């Protein structure tokens, strides 16, 4: 039936409706830090989120998305392995039912508690729909979340989760500054991949930050109270909305640091 993360409609079943699931540049992947090629030609990443305009938080049945006004170059990602300007359209997380899993990408087979995906699309393509039809249409900045001290910047998000507990619910969520979610360092690994949830389009230049951000146990706990189901249906806790690592195949993961 409709795709999900359960036994009967999960990642292992995706290839049936989305043949690209078994494609050449699927994400996420395991970042083998020792096979990763340090690349001194990679520029530093440039994250300009000062003019960021968040609009709302939406529980879409598979995660909760914080959407941003991407009608202008308000919050953009440039540099690094990117050619051109990528606009922030939304960010979401993938988390586990337990702290030892939840990330999509793994570093040396290590799973983090969650993974923040700041989704950007290449402005040369005009709109998000067009960019998803291009090899370099998307740039997702992935940030690992490890359980530790609270990330103050993530608290506004956590607080509004009560309002969007079920599928389909949305809440006004303005004046949220995504810079509060960035780790201290912007070093990254980059490789060409795809969306990690159907349609699994292979339009993503993945920029996975080396340094994770730490969030508190209480914070990730509130993620786990979200529901996959809509209001009125049997309750299915939104946890483990992550896709397992896919074969790297003919790809090289480059690193911006030694
Ligand atoms: C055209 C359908 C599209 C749906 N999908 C996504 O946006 C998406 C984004 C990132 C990732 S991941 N896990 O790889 O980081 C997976 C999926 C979609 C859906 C609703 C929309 N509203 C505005 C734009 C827009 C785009
Ligand atoms: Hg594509
Ligand atoms: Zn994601």
């Amino acid at each position: 039936h409709h795709w999900g993360y359960g036994k009967h409609n999960g990642p292992e079943h995706w290839h049936k409706d989305f043949p690209i699931a078994k494609g050449e540049r699927q994400s996420p992947v395991d970042i083998d830090t020792h096979t990763a090629k340090y690349d001194p030609s990679l520029k530093p990443l440039s994250v300009s989120y000062d003019q960021a305009t968040s609009l709302r938080i939406l529980n879409n049945g598979h995660a909760f998305n914080v959407e941003f006004d991407d009608s202008q170059d308000k919050a953009v990602l440039k540099g690094g392995p990117l050619d051109g300007t990528y606009r922030l359209i939304q960010f979401h997380f993938h988390w586990g039912s337990l702290d030892g899993q939840g990330s999509e990408h793994t570093v040396d087979k290590k799973k983090y508690a969650a993974e923040l995906h700041l989704v950007h699309w290449n402005t040369k393509y005009g709109d998000f729909g067009k960019a998803v039809q291009q090899p370099d249409g998307l740039a997702v900045l992935g940030i690992f979340l490890k359980v530790g001290s609270a990330k103050p910047g993530l608290q506004k998000v956590v607080d509004v989760l009560d309002s969007i507990k079920t599928k389909g619910k949305s809440a006004d969520f303005t004046n949220f500054d995504p810079r509060g979610l960035l780790p201290e360092s912007l070093d990254y690994w980059t490789y060409p991949g795809s969306l990690t949830t159907p349609p699994l389009l292979e339009c993503v230049t993945w920029i996975v930050l080396k340094e994770p951000i730490s969030v508190s146990s209480e914070q990730v706990l509130k993620f786990r109270k979200l529901n996959f189901n809509g209001e009125g249906e049997p309750e299915e806790l939104m946890v483990d909305n992550w896709r397992p690592a896919q074969p790297l195949k003919n790809r090289q993961i480059k690193a911006s640091f030694k």
